[PDB]
């Protein structure tokens, strides 16, 4: 029995997400096809040509292709799923060079660089500075009476955490942050005029200038341990370096700032978890916050051979698609998928992946800069009310919120 769906139907439809997530059909899927083609038509493939992708619904089938990366490759069409339908193959292959679209033992080796830098002690080096920030940004959002809170509330606290963690000079992170909000969301009318490819470039010059400046003067950052040789002669180049800050600004910036913002979002629909919440501030519920907004909403890999997929015969070549917004609300996994319960413990969610060699790094920055703001709103607006609905993202693969209008001071 094939799932009912509207003929033609494709998950990674922009034209879906500007409006909706498709969480009915994702259900309809993990009830009747947990594994099911996704045929594209002919130009419609959002950059891929190959006829559709394996529609992958259920977390286990997520976890067990993040877990094989030996088999289930990164690097040979990336990881994003729809891009515009008309962007050429070089552009997609120019992403290759961040870490995220890296295969071993390419991605082993500058992963291990990554993390001799990026580590918990240097994560909560961050912690103070940016609980400050967090009470400075939620206290100016009230004092305003009302507006609109993902520009006012979820924007700024990931990129601060980002400019930290690099050491970017306060007088440079205005372009910083410029250049971080260029490189997603081009399909939308709102950001049609975005170059991310220009916004890349001017980022990889910048990056470079840094690592060049950061070796003359190290400081209290990760920077120093990424650009200085282990025993092994082990480093970022000034390149590598470019690729990195690239990747940051792409991966740490729009997805946090969407699960503030989702988060918000799913305490003003259940009021009883924001009242647990203000008394409490239990801090799993950033947890909780990520598995609802599912910010990254999917992504890919290719087989490199021949695959049996809880019995789908997965051919080599193929791609299959990641829906972590769907294995996030699996039945088999979560009790009870579609209650918002900020104490779930275990929560062992895939908004950050499929456990496994490309596992985000930045999950732990994410859950404290989620849980350092939610607590600056508990402090400054606690009765905050939506006004009006927001408006979702045209994006395929990002689970986005443009705007949310918000009464802070709640009449
Ligand atoms: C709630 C916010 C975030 C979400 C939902 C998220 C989600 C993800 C996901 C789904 C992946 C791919 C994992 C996989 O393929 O197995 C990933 C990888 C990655 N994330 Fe995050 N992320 C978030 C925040 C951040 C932040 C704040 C940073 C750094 C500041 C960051 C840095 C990275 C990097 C560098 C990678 C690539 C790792 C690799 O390829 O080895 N992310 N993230
Ligand atoms: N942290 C998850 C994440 C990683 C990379 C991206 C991204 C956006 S454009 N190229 N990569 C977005 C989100
Ligand atoms: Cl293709
Ligand atoms: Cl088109
Ligand atoms: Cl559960």
């Amino acid at each position: 029995p094939s799932p009912n769906l509207p003929p033609g139907f494709d998950f990674t439809d922009p034209a879906i997400y500007a409006e909706r997530l498709p969480v009915a059909e994702f259900a309809e899927l993990r009830s009747a096809a947990p594994i099911w083609w996704n045929g594209q038509d002919p130009g419609k493939g959002g950059g891929f040509h190959d006829g559709g992708f394996w529609a992958i619904t259920k977390l286990n089938d997520v976890k067990e292709i993040s877990r094989h990366s030996d088999v289930f490759s990164s690097y040979e069409n990336g990881v994003i799923p729809r891009f515009k339908n008309d962007i050429a193959r070089e552009d997609i292959e120019v992403q290759r060079f961040v870490m995220l679209n890296m295969d071993a033992p390419h991605h082993t080796r500058l992963r291990k660089i990554i993390s001799r830098g990026f580590t918990p002690r240097a994560v909560g080096r961050l912690h103070d500075e940016l609980q400050e920030r967090a009470q400075k940004i939620a206290a100016e959002a009230a004092a305003a009476g009302s507006g609109d809170f993902v520009e006012q509330v979820s924007c700024e606290l990931p990129l601060q955490a980002i400019a930290g963690l690099l050491g970017v000079p306060q007088e440079d992170r205005g372009k910083l942050f410029h250049w971080s909000n260029e490189m997603t969301g081009n399909e939308d009318p709102e950001y049609a005029h975005i170059d991310p490819k220009a916004s890349s470039a001017e980022l990889i010059g910048y990056a470079m200038k840094m690592a060049e400046e950061k070796a003359k003067n190290p400081a209290d950052d990760i920077v120093t341990q990424l650009i200085q040789a282990d025993i092994d002669g082990e480093k970022l180049s000034d390149d590598e370096f470019g690729f990195f800050v690239v990747m940051l600004a792409v991966a740490g910036n729009e997805t946090t700032r969407n699960s503030i913002t989702q988060g918000m979002m799913a305490f003003a629909e259940h009021p009883d978890q924001w009242e647990l919440y203000k008394k409490v501030r239990p801090e799993t519920a950033a947890d909780e916050i990520v598995r609802w907004a599912t910010p990254v909403t999917a992504f890919q890999r290719t087989a490199l051979r021949d695959y049996e997929l809880s019995g789908v015969q997965i051919k080599k070549g193929q791609r299959v698609v990641m829906f972590y917004r769907s294995a996030n609300f699996d039945e088999e996994v979560f009790q009870d998928p579609f209650t918002f319960n900020i104490l779930r413990n275990p929560n062992p969610h895939v908004g950050f992946g499929g456990t496994g060699a490309h596992y985000c790094i930045g999950a732990n920055l994410a859950r404290m800069t989620i849980n350092l703001i939610f607590n600056a709103v508990a402090d400054h607006m606690p009765d905050l009310k939506p006004i009006s609905a927001p408006e979702r993202l045209r994006s395929g693969w990002l689970n986005g919120i443009k705007h949310w209008q918000v009464d802070y001071t709640g009449r």
